[PDB]
């Protein structure tokens, strides 16, 4: 619930990946401040160079750090499933290119929130925008649209990421998401709403390994009832 997230929480991310047979691992470390909707993380490809552009992994690499406004807090499924956690699964379909499938478990290990991920990518073009590394090192802002999944006692989400390509074109990545609580504990199943996300990608000038520094801001919106500040 909310009490686990009222201060600054350490984060660990571990990803094991295979894209078109190319095997890689990523580790990330940082901290999250859900009260303010802010995350800061640094990721390293621990196996060497990454075979896909870092921007294509941003969405896979802890929506429990979203800032839900007071009037919407009963719609925060993510924190309601903590500390036991949830399984997050996605299909990410890159237009005119391959597809990632991801399975992650997000849960507390003591005082650290841990995101452990397996990613499998198939059908990528050897010199498309992904395996050909034609994407700019940046990120546009997007909304994540959430709906309840009563049958699974969780949520589904959908969104479309627009990755800037170096030639001025845009590479679409259609995201389909499911989240299911771990274990049998009660959860909050939300009304439809969205998360508004803004990400800044940068580099550590003192880091020789292939890496990504990430600052993210995430708020929830899309429900107005109960917010008395909007009356007048
Ligand atoms: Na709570
Ligand atoms: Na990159
Ligand atoms: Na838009
Ligand atoms: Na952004």
């Amino acid at each position: 619930g909310e009490e686990l997230f009222t201060g600054v929480v350490p984060i660990l991310v571990e990803l094991d990946g295979d894209v078109n047979g190319h095997k890689f691992s990523v580790r990330g470390e940082g901290e999250g401040d859900a009260t303010n909707g802010k995350l800061t993380l640094k990721f390293i490809c621990t196996t060497g160079k990454l075979p896909v552009p870092w921007p294509t992994l941003v969405t896979t690499l802890v929506q429990c750090f979203s800032r839900y406004p007071d009037h919407m807090k009963r719609h925060d499924f993510f924190k309601s499933a903590m500390p036991e956690g949830y399984v997050q699964e996605r299909t990410i379909s890159f237009k005119d290119d391959g597809t990632y499938k991801t399975r992650a478990e997000v849960k507390f290990e003591g005082d650290t929130l841990v995101n452990r991920i397996e990613l499998k990518g198939i059908d990528f073009k050897e010199d498309g925008n992904i395996l050909g590394h034609k994407l700019e090192y940046n990120f546009n802002s997007h909304n994540v649209y959430i709906t309840a999944d009563k049958q699974k006692n969780g949520i589904k989400a959908n969104f479309k990421i627009r990755h800037n390509v170096e030639d001025g074109s845009v590479q679409l990545a259609d995201h389909y998401q499911q989240n299911t609580p771990i274990g049998d504990g009660p959860v909050l199943l939300p009304d439809n709403h969205y998360l508004s996300t803004q990400s800044v990608l940068s580099k550590d000038p003192n880091e020789k390994r292939d890496h990504m520094v990430l600052l993210e801001f995430v708020t929830a919106a899309g429900i107005t009832h109960g917010m008395d500040e909007l009356y007048k």
